[PDB]
DNA sequence: CCATCAGTGTACTAGGACCCGAAAATTGAGTTACAGAAGTAACTGGTATACTCTGGTTTCTCTTCA
């Protein structure tokens, strides 16, 4: 349990926003552009 | 008295720089090739600003004819 608490502390140190999920919610991890437009 | 018309007390913008961290990219050493281009590291002339007797000059008494 204590080592799990330590690992939780470390994943807190290694945790990270909401702007990244704005208008183009989906986006490449390469280029960072959304998918093409719908037909709608 | 119901029109009108500043202020007001705020969260909600509007610019406006600015910062924090993460992730990607680079740098760096190690080897060994490869060809050629930089990149200093070296000896070796070449011509002018002082420079040092020196050749001429200049009166100034004198030398030598005349």
């Amino acid at each position: 349990q204590n080592r799990e608490q330590q690992e939780e502390l470390m994943r807190d140190l290694a945790g990270s926003y909401m702007g990244h999920f704005m208008k183009p919610y989906f986006k490449d991890k390469v280029t960072g552009v959304g998918p093409p437009a719908n037909e709608d």
